[PDB]
This record gives structure tokens, sequence and C-alpha cells, in this order.
């Protein structure tokens, strides 16, 4: 009744509404739907964040400013609150006398009140249905595109009374103009200086890095949060910024989606040129693999990466034991500081056609639909990741197609329908396909010979549609004598750290490191023979003296050599 | 010949019982099949991503059909519609890219006959959807050799 004078036009009269910009064809349709004699009820429908509550706040800022037609001049936009009409309506028929007491004194103005039911689908609200049809209330609803479907589309006699005046998500060029007219609201709440580089590069950066939101709600937020970060650094304890710049926008996105465009200029760019030194600390050999990996991480940090495809999509073809999933563990240890920070997926677990429903999730109406699948879910959670599709050698095209879109255009949709973007991820696919051809025919193949053998899967798979998408087919060579002599003192260095925590300190001999480098050398089995020679020649002799109290903690366990048999003595 | 079906019918002067264009884009790899669906969607709607791109990701299954048309009534994903059906109810004039359509199950085409001739695909909820104004492109890789 008169507990409801909720005047959205006096909020616009007192300057308490944000200025709306450039939706002059959805307001012009909102106006002209509101000016017809039967069911003048527009419904600003559209995705969340798009700008459809802030069209009625641009009606209210045009009605109060006289940019409307002169039959709509001097109206009143009134935001009807569903919550305030149902609150306290405990007794029977209190809500109906409350709503009729609204409908009565909407009629007393004789059509000079434009009602605004924001979040229209909340209309307890059973009885407006005849008055909405005659044009007795001018009722701008503004519900989303999925909440109109599951409430108002269910009442098929109620969605007749409403004209959807669909509010499309604006472009980047329409969001920069939206943002150039809104920054004086955020330059004045935060007392900062949002510069025009921080607006062109906040509707650009959020329009590409953000996919879970709309368009006008992402760029506007970034600037809202970069300004509240600058005001934080203005206050808390020239050199300081009074000014939101385009680098401050990227810092707000770097810690919100993974990696910025601009935080690099100090010591991260030093350790990106030191990447092949940092990756060779754990993957010795395979310069052609470490260079092809580190170039793709440099191509993205320089902003040079194709923004539609992933950062890098590699196929790691080689023999066994040569470091194909050691590179992907040394890559994720480089950029995420943990080996188990890949989205690693052993491809050998899905040998069936039904096993492709665990990477994308079950379709609507099945078990495990509501849980997604752990490729698209683990990438929707953390969008900048490394995806290890380890041991990628299956005989099913249905499970391979999934990667037809991950690697080209960088998208892959849930069973739930949510499209997950892979354009910021590094997809690595380490199979074993040139194995008996890299070993024998090594030299001047230049990935043109083992790539025929990954091409020639086409009796089953590896369709040329798929190899055309992967960015680097990578040559992994077998390990030589000098390589496994240096994977020795990696796995040896990895063993003393397993013993300092026990409290035992080991010195290695210069021949004991030469025994494992000649006993654990096998050309066909890579570096796992050395990984087994250590756990057979120097760890089983250690454990019969670590258990048996023969080796006290603290004294230096000298790994001397007996008659070609490594002995642990203190 | 994709700017001839949108040229026959801008206001609509094609057959008004079948879509604006139904195209199979057959070819080798890397030739521009999916790029024509992003240069046409950029021409009509001023954005490459302004088409209904259904990759045939998980379309081989024995029921992925309910992914792009919707679950049956009373099932778990029922109230969220289907991917193809809701995107054309929401905007009837779109481009629909069906990427690598041969990599889908034959049960996918058995509901995709209804959009190609009748121009109208009923869904799992049970409402009929006008595809008579959309452009349905099916890129595929058959005949590549
Ligand atoms: N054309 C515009 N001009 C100025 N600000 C805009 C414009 N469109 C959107 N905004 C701003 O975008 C933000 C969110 O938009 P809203 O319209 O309030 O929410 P919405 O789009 O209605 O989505 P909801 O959550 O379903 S109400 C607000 O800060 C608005 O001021
Ligand atoms: N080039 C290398 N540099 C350092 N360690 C290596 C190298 N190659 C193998 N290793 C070691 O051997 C193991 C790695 O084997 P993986 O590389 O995971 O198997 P793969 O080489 O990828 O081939 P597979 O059997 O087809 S998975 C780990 O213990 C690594 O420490
Ligand atoms: N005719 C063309 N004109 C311009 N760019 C092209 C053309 N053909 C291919 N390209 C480029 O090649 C890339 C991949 O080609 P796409 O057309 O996307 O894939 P496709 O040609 O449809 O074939 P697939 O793998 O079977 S889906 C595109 O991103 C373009 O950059």
């Amino acid at each position: 009744l008169k507990k409801y004078t909720i005047d959205l036009t006096e909020r616009a009269e007192q300057g308490k509404l944000d200025p709306v910009i450039g939706r002059d064809e959805e307001i012009r349709r909102t106006i002209q739907v509101l000016q017809r004699r039967t069911k003048n009820n527009p419904v600003l429908i559209g995705e969340p964040g798009v700008g459809k509550t802030a069209i009625v706040e641009g009606l209210a800022q045009r009605i109060i400013n006289g940019e409307v037609p002169e039959g709509l001049k001097g109206r009143r936009v009134l935001a009807l609150d569903m919550g305030a009409l149902v609150a306290g309506a405990k007794y029977r028929g209190e809500f109906e006398e409350r709503l009729k007491g609204v409908l009565n004194d909407l009629a007393k103005q004789e059509g000079n009140v434009i009602l605004f039911i924001d979040e229209l689908h909340t209309m307890a609200g059973n009885m407006l249905k005849p008055a909405l049809a005659r044009g007795e209330l001018h009722c701008v609803g503004a519900t989303t595109l999925d909440e109109y479907r599951q409430y108002i589309e269910k009442d098929a006699a109620l969605e007749r009374r409403f004209q959807k005046v669909f509010v499309a998500e604006p472009s980047v060029e329409d969001t920069i103009a939206i943002l150039r007219g809104l920054k004086e609201r955020y330059e004045l709440h935060h007392h900062v200086q949002i510069t025009d580089p921080a607006i062109v590069a906040a509707a650009t950066l959020s329009h590409r890095y953000i996919a879970d939101r709309q368009l006008p709600d992402k760029a506007i937020d970034l600037i809202d949060e970069a300004a509240s970060s600058i005001r934080m650094q203005i206050d808390s304890k020239r050199l300081l910024r009074n000014k939101v710049t385009d680098a401050e926008i990227a810092e707000v996105l770097a810690r919100w989606t993974g990696i910025p465009v601009s935080r690099m200029m100090e010591s991260e760019r030093e350790k990106l040129l030191r990447m092949e030194q940092e990756l060779h600390h754990r993957v010795i050999g395979q310069n052609e693999a470490v260079d092809a990996v580190s170039n793709a991480i440099r191509r993205s940090r320089a902003g040079l990466a194709d923004p539609n495809r992933p950062i890098g999509s590699f196929l790691f073809l080689g023999p066994t034991g040569v470091g194909k999933t050691e590179l992907c563990k040394a890559l994720a240890n480089f950029m995420f500081d943990s080996d188990e920070a890949m989205v690693r997926i052993d491809m050998s677990e899905f040998m069936e056609k039904h096993s492709v429903s665990r990477l994308v999730g079950a379709p609507p109406g099945y078990v495990g639909y509501e849980e997604g699948g752990y490729l698209t879910e683990a990438v929707r959670r953390r969008p900048y990741s490394v995806i290890l599709l380890d041991e990628v050698e299956k005989a099913h095209p249905d499970v391979f197609n999934i990667l037809l879109q991950v690697l080209d255009d960088g998208r892959l949709t849930d069973g739930q329908g949510r499209t997950v973007d892979f354009r910021n991820t590094v997809v690595i696919m380490t199979s074993n396909l040139g194995s008996d051809l890299i070993q024998e025919r090594f030299g001047e193949l230049d990935y043109a010979h083992m790539k025929e053998l990954v091409l020639g899967v086409v009796s089953h798979n590896f369709r040329p549609e798929f190899i055309n998408r992967i960015d680097e087919v990578v040559v992994f060579h077998p390990l030589g004598e000098q390589h496994i002599a240096s994977i020795a003192q990696i796995q040896l260095k990895r063993l003393y750290k397993r013993l300092e925590e026990r409290g035992y300190e080991i010195h290695i001999s210069d021949e004991a490191l030469k025994l494992l480098s000649e006993n654990g050398y096998d050309p066909v089995y890579g570096a796992r023979p050395l990984k087994r020679a250590i756990q057979q020649q120097i760890e089983n002799p250690l454990a019969q003296q670590i258990l048996s109290g023969e080796l006290v903690p603290g004294k230096v366990i000298r790994l001397e050599v007996n008659e070609d048999r490594i002995v642990a003595v203190q």
C-alpha cells in the first residue's frame, strides 16, 4: 500500500544511480514496449551481468532527464521488491491484500508509474496476471535467460503477458565505452585515477581471460578491484600509484585466473630465459624437447601465443625411460613448483568408447552428470595448468575427438554444457610410438620419420586431423652412456635427501658412481635400469645395514667399491 | 555458396520450412571448413564466437543425444534444457556449427534429420524449436584423400 514508495526515479534524481551508456536500442525497445495499450510489460532478458538491471536505471535516468519521448516524460520508475511484499505476510490473505493494495494505488496514478520487478521470476505474486494483460501495470521485468526458463516459461499464461526485450552482452568496443562513462564513479569511490589504458586493457583482458562471466561485468569489476588495490597501496604501509594503469589490471587478473600479461619485468623474466637450465636440472638430455617446451612458455609470457589455441600442444614421442613424463613433471615443477601440479590423465585408463565420459562428464540425465569430468573440471578450476595426457595410445576415435577441440580453438564442453577454455593451458601428450624406430634409426630423421609412424596409426587412429592440431611433435632420443652417468647423480642426489631426513649422510665413490653408470646403462630401457640399479645395488645393501643397526646415523656412509659390488661402509 | 543462402534469405526468401542454409563442409584438414563457420558467424553477428558451435565432443556415446537436445522429463539435467535447443530458442537467428559431424553417433543424426528437413527439433522437455532461421553447417573430414 503506502508502505511502498520505492522510487527508482528519485534515486536517479538524487544522482544515486550509475550512468548507463549506449544501450539506446534496448531502452528504446523498453520504452516502446512500455507504451502500448495491452500488456506493456517488457522483460529485459539476457545473461547475468549483461546490463539489464542497468537499463531500467537508464530509463530512470532518462525519464528524470527528459531524453524520453514526450508521452513518457515525467513518469515514475518504481522498483517493486518481492521480498518486501512477502515479508511479515504471515496471516492468510495478507500478501494478497498487500499486492492488491499495490495494484490499487498503481491505478490511482492512471498509468504514470512504471513498475520494475527486478528478478521477475520471484513473482508468490500469483494475481498480477489479469492486470498485466490489460496494461494496468507497466511492468519492466528483468530476469536472466535461465531463470525465465525455469520459472516464467513454466507459467505459459504468464509469459504471454511479457515481451522479452533481450539484452545482449556487449562487445569489447561497447564495453570500453561503458567503462569510459563509468570510471568517474570508481575514480571517486576509491580516489584513484583510472587511466584509459586501464580501460582498453580491462575490457580486452577480461573479455579473453574470463569466460565464466559476461562482458560488462568482468571489465567493470577488474577496474573496481584494481582501484581498491591501488587505494590499499595508497594507504597501507611517484613510487606509489595514485593511478590504476594497464599493468595494475593485469595484476588483478594474474591472481584470479593464473597468469597475467605484464607481471614479468623483474626476476620471472630472468628465470624464463633460464628455463632450459631449470628444466635440464631434472630432465637431462632432450634439448630438442626442453627447447620446444620452453619456447611455448616464452611465447605465452611475451604475449606472442595464438590466443585461440592452447599455449602449447606437444606430442612427446620417444622410447621408454627417456624423460617424456619427466619433462612434464619438470615443467609443472617449473611453473607451479610441484611435480603433481599437472592435470595428469593416464590415457591408458580409457581403452573403451565409454571411457571418454570421465574427461567430460556424463550427459544430462545420467549418473555422475552433476560431477563433471576431471579434464574439464580441473581446467575450469585452474585455467592455467599443464595437461599431461600420459601414454596417449588408444584405438578409439570417439575418445580422440575430444582433443580435436582442446588443441584447436582451445575449448571443450562439459556434459553439463559448460564450455571450458583450454587457451591458457599446456597440453602434453606423451606416447611411445616411434620407440623401435628411434632406437635403431637414430640420426637426421628430424621428426619426419617417427612422424610417419604416428601418422600410420590410421588403421585405428592418430587421424591426420589430429596430428595437424598438435604444435610440436617432439623427438625424444635414447639415453647415452654420458646421460645415464648424469641421471645417476640426480637419482643419487634424490637418495641422499631421502637419507638426510633419516639422519644418514652418504658420500659416493668415483667408481661406485661409475658402476651404476655401467650396470644401470641399458640402451633399450632408458634410465629406469639405473633407477633399478640404485635400488638394487645401493639401497638393498643400505637397508640391511640401516635396519640392522650396522650403520649409525651421523657418520658418513662412504659408498666404497668391493669386487665390482658397491658396499656401504662408514 | 554460403553467402548465397544468407543472400537468398536475409528477410527470408528461401523455403520457410527448412533452415536458411544446410551445408556439409567436406574437405581435407586445415583448409578452412571451420574457418568459414567463423568468418560467416563474424559476418552475420560481428563476432567469431557468435555461432552455436557444437563440437562432436562426446557425441558418439549411446545417448549423448540428450546432451544437445535435453534430458527426458524428470531426470537429473532436465531443468537445464539442451545445448542446441536452448541456444536457438534464445536466439532463433544463429549459425550452428556441427564440427566433425562424422565423429558423432548415428543417433545424433537421427535427431538432426528433424532440423534439416522439418526445420523444427522437439526436445527432451517436449517443446518444439524453430531452426527455420538458423544456418546449420556440418564440417566433417570425409573424402579427405
Ligand atoms: N550500459 C551500461 N552502462 C553502464 N553500466 C553498465 C551498463 N551495463 C551494465 N553496467 C554495469 O554492470 C554492472 C552489472 O550490471 P547489472 O545490470 O546491475 O546486472 P545485470 O546485468 O542485471 O545482471 P543481473 O545479476 O541478472 S541483475 C553494474 O555495475 C552496472 O552499472
Ligand atoms: N632424460 C632424463 N633425465 C632425467 N631423468 C630421467 C630421464 N629419463 C628418464 N629419467 C628418469 O626415469 C624416470 C622417468 O621415466 P619416464 O620418463 O616417466 O618414462 P618415459 O621416459 O616417459 O617413457 P614411458 O615408459 O613410455 S612413460 C624417472 O625416474 C626419471 O628420473
Ligand atoms: N582458407 C583459409 N583461409 C584462411 N585461414 C585459413 C584457411 N584454411 C585454414 N586457415 C587457417 O588454418 C587454421 C585451421 O584451419 P581450420 O579451418 O580451423 O580447420 P579446418 O580447416 O576446418 O579443418 P579441420 O581440422 O578438419 S576442423 C585456421 O585457424 C586458420 O588460421
